[PDB]
């Protein structure tokens, strides 16, 4: 009985009309006294309908260029579907019905079948475009990942950026390609049987290019704010519909298979029906198999059980793993001991913090909720992602941090990719890429000059930010140094690491016991610095043993509360015998 709040007839922005009649322009403004649309340079007064809604139909088609004129001030359309000259320019009218899709028989992907691969379009290839990314899809299919996780595409200011400064949520960022280039990427992924997910940012707008307040200040509220901008007022239905209409566009019009909702703790809403619940209703109304995930640090099961999201990016696993390997304790890493026993516990519980005191300085509070309701696929785990690389002072990858060996890096991959939780990999992780992933931006004027100090303040708990070698986010070189080097994977230890990732992803796909997706069938423990993870189903038994010590441990001498299986299925260093050098792992069955 849920009825969508969206009807193409009343869609805000510029929408092509049936029968070649042109385009319908609509906006909401609470404050303007004169309202016009300027199309291809010509101004036309719009009709007032009441409730601050204005409309006009004109015989212009796709490709027409426009903005709105509010009390004589030319103002970009917040509902723009494309901004070819950037966030301060004219929008282009887009028709979503002309692209020739070939994915009519694609039926999406289930979360339990997802192995995510996080892509930043600008750095993923030299060209930094959708078209170039599409040419790497056969490589990703063969690698064995099943869903691409694309970092945000909403238009932001400047010529490069991560995406979290997006300001025009409906307009794919022009430097990456035109709307049809994005559609071609998704179509190509679906032809290869790969899902495609999009990172969307519904907790804040970026600091340049957000003109919503020019139309109605009440899109926003001073009731609360995030670390990155003013509060989006989800008590205002037009604000709710801004993001639910956006979600529906990506899924329906661009054929994405799911969305990853950035920083859901800062989507503050005290409405009877929470905006997250309504987002789920609105995307489900499309009548497909589209998924919603939350990036949420609160360890709150209700995101799944009440808001009806499909899963949660949960960092406790990542953090416990990193601290295990480095011993680092700055910032949020002070929340974790690390080690085999600690990792066994965090896996057993899904997340570590279920209501106990988080004792980190300046942050002391009771964190989290019981994880019991959540099943394995509801937890998205990783050992690398954009934040856990890029928010480090020098943007170094896990194998690049002091004290981490490539053997430890390879062992960590085996843990991640054999667990029944839903894994994510960051681009280049699979070949132990040599390049960092640094924070880069390209803002104009004083805003641009402020980025570096904003970073140092936001991450001031990390002493490396007060050093002298922090890469300037605004420098071209910082962007270029984050580009993947595709050549390097063909040789040496990059190739060795890649072979292991291929072998792990094959086993995950093929092994009848690792097909398990039930926490009931998963147990963990430790003996000294050796972690064990056991899966038992009707199909048999598997055990992963990871030696997190700096000595050698024979599997036969690991004390276990069950009889260890005898058959060696995969060793991370390709050894014949059941013995674990420092940092090494083995899967037995
Ligand atoms: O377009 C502004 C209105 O959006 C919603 O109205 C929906 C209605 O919920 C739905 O059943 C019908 O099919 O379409 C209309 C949109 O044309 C909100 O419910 C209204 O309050 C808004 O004004
Ligand atoms: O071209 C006009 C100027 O608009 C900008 O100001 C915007 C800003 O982009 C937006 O995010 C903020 O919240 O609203 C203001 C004013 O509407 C800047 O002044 C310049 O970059 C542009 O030249
Ligand atoms: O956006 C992903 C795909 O959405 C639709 O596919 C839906 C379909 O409409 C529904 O009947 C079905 O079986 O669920 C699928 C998957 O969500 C489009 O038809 C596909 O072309 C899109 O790729
Ligand atoms: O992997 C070696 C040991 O690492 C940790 O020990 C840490 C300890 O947690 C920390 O408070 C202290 O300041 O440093 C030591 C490392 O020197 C694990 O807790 C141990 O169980 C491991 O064996
Ligand atoms: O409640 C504990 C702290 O949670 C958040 O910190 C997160 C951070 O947002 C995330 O990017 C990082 O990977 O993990 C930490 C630890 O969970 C809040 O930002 C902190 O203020 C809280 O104290
Ligand atoms: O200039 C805008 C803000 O840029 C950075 O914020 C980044 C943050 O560092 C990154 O981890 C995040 O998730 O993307 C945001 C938004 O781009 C600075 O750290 C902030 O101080 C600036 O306001
Ligand atoms: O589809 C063949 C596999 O079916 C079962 O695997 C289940 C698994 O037991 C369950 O936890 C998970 O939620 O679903 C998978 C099926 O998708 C058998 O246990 C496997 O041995 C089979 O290979
Ligand atoms: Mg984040
Ligand atoms: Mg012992």
């Amino acid at each position: 009985s849920f009825q969508t709040q969206h009807d193409p007839r009343t869609r805000l922005g510029a929408t092509p009309l049936p029968g070649g009649a042109g385009t319908r322009f609509r906006l909401w403004t609470s404050t303007a006294r004169t309202v016009a649309v300027r199309v291809n340079g010509t101004e036309h007064v719009m009709t007032s309908l009441g409730g601050g809604i204005y409309e006009l139909e004109l015989p212009v088609g796709p490709g027409a260029r426009y903005l709105f004129v509010l009390d004589g001030v030319p103002t970009p359309d917040p509902y723009a579907r494309f901004l070819p000259d950037g966030v301060h320019g004219e929008a282009e009218v887009v028709d979503f019905g002309t692209f020739d899709w070939t994915d009519a028989d694609w039926h999406g992907i289930k979360l339990a079948d997802c192995v995510f691969y996080e892509v930043h379009v600008g750095t993923f290839t030299p060209e930094g475009t959708y078209r170039a990314a599409a040419e790497k899809l056969p490589y990703l299919k063969e690698l064995g990942v099943t869903a691409i996780q694309v970092m945000p595409l909403a238009a932001f200011d400047g010529q490069r950026g991560w995406g979290y400064d997006g300001a025009a949520f409906y307009a794919p960022y022009a430097p990456y390609g035109r709307p049809e280039d994005l559609m071609a990427l998704v179509d190509a992924a679906h032809r290869l049987g790969l899902g495609v997910f999009l990172d969307v940012v519904y907790n804040h707008f970026g600091p340049s290019g957000n003109y919503l307040s020019s139309y109605a200040p009440s899109y926003f509220t001073d009731r609360f704010s995030s670390a990155w901008g003013m509060g989006l007022d989800y008590a205002e239905p037009h604000m709710r519909r801004y993001v639910t209409g956006n979600a529906r566009m990506w899924l329906r019009d661009y054929h994405f298979d799911g969305l990853r909702l950035d920083a859901t703790p800062y989507m503050t809403d005290d409405s009877e029906t929470h905006i997250l619940t309504e987002l789920a209703q609105e995307i489900h109304e499309l009548g497909g198999t589209h998924l919603l995930l939350a990036e949420d640090h609160r360890n709150l099961p209700d995101l799944v059980t009440v808001n009806h999201l499909d899963g949660i990016w949960t960092d406790d696993f990542h953090h416990e793993t990193r601290v295990t390997l480095t011993g680092e304790q700055e910032g949020y890493y002070a929340g974790y001991r690390g080690g085999a026993e600690a990792l066994a516990y965090t896996i057993r519980r899904g997340w570590r913090y279920e209501g106990q005191f988080w004792a980190v300085k300046g942050e002391e509070h009771e964190r989290g909720h019981p994880s019991d309701a959540l099943e394995a696929p509801n937890f998205v785990y990783c050992i690398q992602n954009h934040d856990q690389i890029g928010n480090r002072p020098l943007g170094e990858r896990l194998h690049q941090s002091d004290g981490v060996t490539l053997h430890e890096y390879r062992g960590a991959a085996a843990l991640l990719l054999t667990l029944p939780m839903t894994p994510l990999l960051f681009q280049g992780q699979e070949w132990a890429a040599s390049t960092p992933f640094q924070f880069f931006s390209d803002h104009a004027g004083e805003l641009g000059q402020a980025v570096s100090e904003g970073r140092k303040k936001e991450f001031g708990g990390f002493s490396g930010f007060s050093g002298e070698d922090v890469p300037d986010p605004q420098a071209e070189q910082t962007f270029l140094n984050s580009k993947l080097n595709w050549a390097e994977r063909e040789g040496g230890e990059h190739a060795r690491t890649l072979r292991l990732y291929r072998d792990l992803l094959r086993l995950r796909r093929e092994d009848p016991v690792l097909h398990n997706r039930q926490r009931e069938n998963l147990t963990t423990g430790h003996d000294g610095d050796v972690l064990w993870v056991r899966t038992v189903t009707g199909a048999g038994e598997r055990v992963l043993l990871w030696n997190l010590g700096q000595d050698t441990r024979a599997v036969a001498e690991v004390k276990l509360p069950f009889t260890v299986p005898r058959r060696l299925l995969l060793h991370t260093e390709g050894r014949e015998d059941l013995t674990l050098g420092a940092g090494e792992a083995v899967l037995v069955g």
